[PDB]
Formats: C-alpha cells, structure tokens, sequence
C-alpha cells in the first residue's frame, strides 16, 4: 500500500478452547547480507577437516530462513504448564505465517563514522518452498530460532546445504541449487507476506506416564493356569535329574508368561555425574556407541528412546543417549557439567529398557549330559513381534517436528530426538534482501558487478499454530503429580528476566506428568 | 492513510448542557526509549533500601503509559468554578481517547553534534488493557499526568510494577508480565488510535457542605418526651443517693437522644504550622499513626475522612491525615512549609469527627458503693450501626478515580485519597516505540541484538469525558458562599502564565461550597 | 492468592505528586524546630499515600510449635481472646480471617485463630501436636493483617512544646471505610456452607 500505513498489527495472544489451542506469536527480526550475494562452495578443506568422519561438501547461500520449530517459540512457560498438566496428548493442526512492517536500511561507513538511512524503494524477496524441492535444513535442530521471550530481536540465520562428497571432493551426483531459480515475492515497505499450511495427520504425542509397568500387568491375587519348569535337579548328587513344573503365581512373578515385551534397545555407555566414579581415561569418543555409514562413523546421539537410568540412581546418564541443553550464557566449548542442562528420560521406565543395560539374555548352546547351559548377553535387540515401547519426550527447548526422508521404507518414522515426523512438514520460508549495486562504471564491462550497497532489513513475523488436544479422562482417586514453581524464596523469578535484562529458562520441562494405565 | 494528510484535528472545547458536561482536551506528548528495550528486575537492593518497611521487588519495562486521572487535566479553572458553584454532585459517564498525528524521529549523535531526522517507516505500538490483566498503576497518584495547561508538551512516564517479596528476594508467587505478550496496534505516521469506555455506575461525588450539624438536628423550641438521668447525688454528705430524671430539652442539649452518630475515626497526631507551638524533637515518623501489614509498618496517609481541625483554629493540621500539594517549581526534598500547599478538610466538621481528637469516651468499669465510675478515651472507633460520615473532598490537583482491589470483601470502597472507586476503572493505555536495530553483523550469531537506533516519537492525545451533573435545588433564602478570584491588584493573574512562561496554580480548590441540609 | 501486596500497588519508577512531613526538627539543640516536606517516592515507600487499607483485626495470642519457645504456664484458656455474650465467655475460634504468621516464620500459629484437623485414628483428648493437622492461612498476607500482631498504631495525646508525642497500639480495629480483606480459605475437610442467622442486620455474612 503505502509508506505511512502499517502493514499489520502485533498479535501475540493465545486462546484456549476446549479441544483446541491457538497460539499466536509475534517477533521482530533483522536480516543482514550474507556471503556478499554469493554462493561459496563450503567444504571441510576450507578450514581443517583432517578426519574422514568430519568430511563434508556443500554450498552457502546469501539467503536466510525462519526456524520457529522449537517449542519455546510458540508457548510461554505458563501456556506450557497449562498444557501438560491438563492434557494427555496434543498435535498441531494448522499453521499461519505473516511478514509485515518491513523496513530496509542503507548503511554508509566513512571515516569510521556510520549513518544508517532508510531506503523506501528497496525490496526484500521471500518465498516458501512448498514442493520440498530444496534440501530441508529445519529438522536438524540448529540454532537461529525465534527467541523464547517476545521482547527480543533476533537475527535470521544463513541458509546452506550439504551434498554428496568423497572426502572434500564433489561426487558427480552432487546437486547445486540456485535459490534465485524459484518464484518469489518481492516486498517493499507497505507490502506484507502470508501463507497458510495444514499439518498432515500425525499421531498425538503422548504426554503421560504409566501408572503400572509392563512386567506387572497381572492380578496379584490369582494364579496362572500355565506352568513353567521350576526344578531341573532332583537333588544334590550324581544321576539326580527330573523335570518338575509349578504354577506361575503371585509368589513367583517374573517367571509368569505375558503377552508383550519391552521395546528395542541399543546399549549406551554409562557415565556418572559424580566425577570420581567415572574411569580415568578418555572414553568419550572411543567408548561410545556409533553407527557407521559408508566408511564414516556417526556417533549415535538420541537413539531408540530408552530409560536413562534405573530405579533411584540418578548419578549416571547415558553417554550419547540423552539430550543436553545449555543454560543462559553458556560457553561454546569445554563447558563444565553444572552449566549444561541434562535431560531425564526416566518416565518411560515402564515400557522401555534402560539405555545403559542389556535388553536381556539368550542361550548360547545346547545343553547335554556333558555340556552346561551357557547364556550370553543381548546388547542390542532390533525388534520382535509383540514389542511395545514409547517415543522420546517433548520439551520447551526441543524441536517440534522433523522431515521423514523420502525413501522406499521406514519403520515408525517418529524422530529420534523428538517431535512429530512428517513427510511434508511446514515448508521453509527463505528470505533475502535484493541487491542494490553501487554506481556502475561508464564504459561497458562484461564482468558482473561485485560492488553493492551495504544494506539490511527489519520487520515482524507472526506465527500462529492451531493445536489439537486430548483431554484427561482419568478415573484415578489420589492426586496426580503436576509441574510447579517451588515456593521457596530466591533472588530471581524462574522463567523471568534478570536484573541486566536477560531472559533465562532455569530447567528443561518435560511433557509427561499425568499418568495413564499401561 | 498517508504521510501528508493529518490524522486528526485539535479539539479542546468543553460544552455545558443542562444535566451533562462534555470536556474535550488535547495535548502534545513525547515518548522516549526506556531501559534500552529491556526488563530490569528493579529491587531495593539495587540502591540502598536498608529498612524492611522500604523493601520492594519488581520489574521495570520499556513501555510507557498515559495517566490523565488528575482533575486539572480535564478542567480549566473556569470550567471548575462553573462546576462547583452551580452543582451539588457529579460523576463521569463515558470516556473517549484518541492518538493521532504520530511522528517518529531518529537521532544521530556524532562528534557531539546531533541531527534529528524523520523516520517515515517506523512504528509505535499501543494497546489498552481492557481485561485488567496487568498490575494497575494509575490509581496510586504518581506523577506523569497530562499538563494542566494545554500549551505544554509532556513526557510519557515509564511503566513498572511491584510483586511479592521477602526483603529484596522474590517469593515463588511473584509474577512476571511480559508486555509484548499482549495484542497491540502498530501505528505509523498516518495511523490513528482510539477507543471508548463507559464508566460503571458510581455514586455522585457530593460537592456540598451541610447547613446544619449532626448533633443539632432538632427543634430548638420543643422538649423531648424522653428522659435522662440528671442527678445521681441527693446532696453533699454521706449516704446521700438518689436517681433524679429530667426532660431533655433546649436548655440542656448534648444530653438529648438522637438517631444517628458521627463517622469512624482513627486518630492522627496534631502538628502546628506555627513553629514554636510544636514540640522540640523528631516526632514525624515515631509519633505517627501507622498500619502494619506483614511485618511492615505502612504510615497511614489520608485515612478515614475526618475534619482536619476544630472550630476557628487553623494553626494545626493532622500529621499524615491531610493532602499536601507542592507549588510551582517546588523542590523535591526538605521543602519549607510555605512552598507546600496544605489542604483544608474543615467542610466536613458537621458529619465527621476531628482527625486529631478522640471519637468519644467509654466507661472502663462497673461502679459500686466502693468503686468510682471511671471512663477511658476512644482513640479509634471502627463502625457502629447508625454511623454517618462523608468522603474526602475532590480538588483540581487530586485524582479522579482509583481501582477497587479485587477481593472477597470491602467496606464502602471509596478511595481514601479521593475520587470515584471502580472495580473496572478506565483501562491503562500503554505505548512503546518498536525497536529498530542497527546493522547486524554478517556472520550469524545466536545472541540477541543489543544495538538499536536512538529514536523517539511524538503526537497528540485527545481525551474527552462525559460527566453527569446534579443541579442545586436549594430553597435557601440568603446567598451562598461561592469560589471567587479576589479582586485586589497583584503582579500576576492567578491560574495564569508567568513572565517567563510558567503556568502555576496558586491554591488548591476544593469542591464543596454549596450547602445542603443534613 | 495475590501476586502483589496491598502496600505495594504503585509504580516503583515514578514519584508521587503528594508530599509528607519529612523533618520536624531543624537540627540538634534547643529551639531548633521546622517543618520540612518531601516528595513521597520509591526511595521512601511506606510513607506514601494510598487509597485502601488492610482488613480488620482481632488479636490472637501467639504460640509456637517448638516447645521450649512457649512460656511455662497455662495460658491456653486464660491468655486467649474471647467474646462474652450474656455473662458467658465464648472463646473466639476462627475470627476475622487473618494471616496466621508473618514472613518466613512458621514456628508459631495463633492460639484459637486457626483450624486444627485430626489425622486418621487420632485420639479424642490430650492429643500430641504431631497427630493434629494445623492449617496455614499465610496466603492472605497481602490483604489481611497478621492475626498475632497489632493492626497499627495511633496517637494518644496532643503534642506541644512541653508534651512529647505518644502513640498507643491498636489491638483490635473494627472497620474503616476503605478497608479491604479476604475470607478464610476452603479445604477438603472443611464445611461447605452455613446458615446466616435470621436477624435485623449482619455485616458481610460469610462464615
């Protein structure tokens, strides 16, 4: 429309209907100029990369993108508490995105003094990739998200992708995507962008624990009509052999028969938060569970969802099998254990095996009069018909969704890190501010113009998601566990701003408090 | 609409209809940037605060708000005179607010020389809190009001609130309100804001005195048919005892019976404006009436409305029980008594007890042949069925309304300072100019952008209130007292501008001149 | 509960346009007298003016759950707040709803001003303090005065050159126009309703 009329209002509210939530958010963003309007073929050989497992090849683009898919973007700590205390499950339904109130600024730096001026005729060009024709970055949980606190202004991250490689070289199947080669919408100040998206049907994330375990499904009062082999030995002494059977019953459980078995396991190494209980050596990389693909060992981060520890022992956690979050202002490298936030998976102890323990035990050999019965340990168990498991839990800081890779087959395509796997997730929104060149020379030259005006843009994003809720039907008598702010006095308020104006989330908040029967 | 078309006209008039007044006002405001776009967790421990009664904890916000609720904002001294001389009572009906002709300016300070330039694309974002979901600051009588003189340009005050604390620490029930978390309207130059509000039914403020006191309600010509105990002593000497009764009549009043009694009292200390009559000591804090809440002694400012002094003695005033206003250009601290404006409450002498005197006297003990009758003093009297009082008077400089706290119960929720108490007062209008960041760095960074453009905005506010009037019906013969400008010559005109261009109100103007029968 | 107290209703950033009497003494020494005034502001709160005041109070005796901190005597009946009706002293159980304790001190509770529940299988008489369930009223600290503390302080006399300013304690305060309070809290074990006696008048007939 025009320069003096606003493109859109700030709408941050969230409305709770019965079966449905609609959470609107609005932020202020700032978009710089990336790579000086170039595509630079990034590879490991540019800097270091002396290990084959770290080899990569790809391209960096001047474009930048919006990643809103962490949970803290769309939920306040109170709207999250209201969510997870009152509801068994949820899932997204619709998505609506808006760009408005765009402003483009010119910067002139001369004699070290710099003047920022406003370009009314400049454009910024933005498109959504609806057909998934570009490498999908978002589902990888990289930084650059809408800040959790609505008053922050955030930079838009740079877009770039990786392709096939042999070492640092490019293999003939490598693809190159020119992002200028897509239809986009060019926006001046007084233009606004929007689009709508409908999530494909995804199973409700289950926010509950289980009020009974998998190995106790039974009436403790009554016997089973099925037997087991209780006694293989008549008595002590030679040639004493007999087969005695016994009714499996409350006196001896864990020998009863049962219809279902716990989920699969891939063992992780156990490491204790107490320092002295750990070994003295470097076991971090060497002693870690990995998966190798095409000669590259990819360390196995968050794998099959598994209970992090057993019973009341919290001292230890799986090496790579847990999510680790940083606190506010946490360093980049060699951070002490107190500044990281380690996540606790113990809610699934009922249906899932412990991550650091063997799935079970199997017989190695056939016994005979000569040969003793020998049993080995099962470190990993892929699946068995009749297994039952649960997915890894959802947090405020964790990703909302991921993209299920397009492939011939996949089993239970729920993201190993967390969230809602989708064949067609909400599309990427890429944004770039169009180049404005400096004065061309008078005489014509074949070469392309490498001199541009230093420039950046600013605006607001509105992202509203419509969520579908599954209400608690529980007939339980005694009171539930809920998520609370502990009342004791403190220098600061949790999930509130600091004295310097810094917003910090004290602890990771899981989704699982309410319980259901197994 | 557009840059070159004005958003609204200046409308300052006031129209007097028969039963109704409509007072429009228009001012020019200037809105700076507060806290560098931050929320800073203000507390007593930041500076000083070595006394527990002064302990506080809260948050300061970049937002700012419009406080128009003093009376001098909406009334000229002539429209106030016309009001209080001709009318018994009044109360607000409707409210209408407008923001228009917004202008946003960029400031660049380099080498000490600074250039203010105009940003046509910048926005300012403003919302009214209709649901009272934010701490309500306005009713506390803090500075920052629309100036009394229409030609002044005024700064908008910063918004901030307090929450629970233990000392300077935050208690777990403390709340944090992000103001960005509310839907707001974003305005460029060429946009205008408005809303309407209807005052809930409030009793008319009574602007009148009483033409007869509470203890003289009676026919002075006629006797009462009720007796009293006139004489308990037969005569002087031993064993002389009798009960003699007498008709209560004009000869001996103040012993008659009567249907109603004066309002409640909480005694204040008496201090004289004459210096030598006061004691030599510091009695200010120690000798002052206070009320303690949760271990904190809150000094009792304006309490139950009570006559400030008795009869023709104006030398003294209650310590904390009176409103004190400053004159124009009055200092902040340790101001002499001549520069402050002390308010005179004596109009209520009829229905209310004197603030510095006991409510009455009560018997302490049972008399007998041995025991003499002993009576103690009533310093405070809460209520009795049959009490009658009046509220504290309204001024030009005093607040128009307040917010009745939401609670299980309240008695006679009329503000102790003055004005119209309301469960749902006219909502707060908060305003902020949206951040425009300086040039982002080229390489992406996780941190939020702390560098912004120095900026401020300007515009005009129109606030019109519709008032309901209660006309004088008086059948009095002799002439009333009215409010006048004394005719004698002076260097300046009262309620007029100085030689330097300074507007000054000489004296506080009560609302009570006309009289009614008790 | 309330997320802000009654004595902090204010903008901590901004001053008040109303003054108070800051200094009654010019300096030390004889014949030094003056009236100095000061803007009530964030630096000195609790001296600011404010539109509303806390609810009424009828003082209760303070008794500590810690044994040794209590006095050695029988103060149970003698030292207890009561109300007399027609020559009968009716001990005052749950009276005006008032904060049971102040700040972070839970050691003590009002003698008769709190609800006491028994645990399961609790004896009838002379039950130890551990088997009873004592109720905690501290949620109302914001709008209500502490049950065991005075409502405030009032001046006793008129000052003069000869007479010093003297102030007495308010043990009970009935009501004042402008008071604000809250009712006593509801529990699982507590009663749902009551019957308002049929009478000419009643004030705030909440049980």
């Amino acid at each position: 429309d025009g320069v003096g009329s606003s493109s859109g209002n700030w709408h941050c509210d969230s409305q709770w209907l019965g079966d449905r939530v609609i959470t609107t958010s609005t932020r202020t963003w700032a978009l710089p100029t990336y790579n000086n309007h170039l595509y630079k073929q990034i590879s490991n050989s540019t800097s270091g990369g002396s290990s084959n497992d770290n080899a990569y090849f790809g391209y960096s683009t001047p474009w930048g993108y919006f990643d809103f898919n962490r949970f803290h973007c769309h939920f306040s700590p109170r709207d999250w508490q209201r969510l997870i205390n009152n509801n068994w499950g949820f899932r997204p339904k619709r998505l609506n995105f808006k760009l408005f109130n765009i402003q483009v600024k010119e910067v002139t730096d001369n004699n070290g003094v710099k003047t920022i001026a406003n370009n009314l005729t400049s454009t910024v060009q933005v498109f959504t990739d609806s057909d998934y024709q570009l490498p999908y970055v978002l589902g990888s949980a990289h930084e650059g998200c809408l800040p959790p606190f609505p008053a922050d202004v955030f930079m838009i991250p740079q877009y770039g992708y990786l392709t096939l490689n042999d070492g640092s070289q490019a293999v003939g199947r490598s693809s190159f995507y020119c992002l200028e080669y897509f239809p986009s919408q060019m926006l001046r100040t007084g233009n606004n962008f929007q689009f709508s998206y409908e999530f494909e049907n995804v199973p409700f994330h289950s926010s509950y624990a289980h009020s009974q375990s998998l190995d106790r499904l039974m009436n403790p009062l009554i016997d089973q009509y099925l037997y087991y082999l209780s006694k293989t030995i008549n008595g002590s002494g030679q040639n004493q052999q007999t087969l005695k059977f016994s009714v499996a019953g409350p006196s001896n459980m864990a020998v009863q028969g049962r219809n279902y078995i716990p989920g699969p396991s891939y063992r992780q190494q156990r490491v204790s938060t107490t320092v002295t209980q750990n070994n003295n050596s470097e076991f971090a990389w060497p002693g870690a569970s990995s998966w190798a693909l095409n000669g590259r060992n990819s360390l196995m981060n968050p794998g099959p969802a598994m209970a992090s520890h057993k019973e009341g022992e919290d001292r230890f956690f799986p090496l790579s099998g847990s999510l680790i979050f940083g606190k506010q202002g946490t360093g980049r490298d060699n951070v002490d254990a107190d500044k990281v936030m380690i996540t606790n998976e113990e809610e699934i102890k009922t249906t899932n095996p412990v991550a650091t323990e063997s799935y079970g035990q199997v017989a190695t050999n056939h016994q005979s009069a000569q040969a003793q019965a020998q049993t080995g340990w099962v470190q990993n168990q892929g699946i068995l018909p009749g297994m039952v498991w649960q997915d890894r839990d959802v947090y405020l800081q964790g990703p909302i969704w991921a993209k299920i890779p397009h492939t011939d087959g996949n089993f239970h395509p729920s993201p190993l890190m967390g969230g809602f796997g989708m064949k067609h997730p909400p599309p990427q929104i890429l944004i770039k501010n169009t180049p404005v060149p400096a004065d061309p020379p008078t005489a014509f030259n074949k070469d392309k113009l490498n001199s541009f005006i230093t420039q950046y843009s600013t605006g607001q994003v509105s992202v509203e998601i419509e969520w579908e809720l599954q209400k608690e039907n529980s007939k339980r008598w005694n009171p539930e566990i809920q998520y609370t702010s502990n009342y004791y006095k403190s220098n600061n308020v949790e999930f509130a701003v600091n004295t310097e104006g810094v917003y910090s989330e004290p602890r990771p908040i899981g989704t699982r408090y309410l319980t259901r029967n197994l």
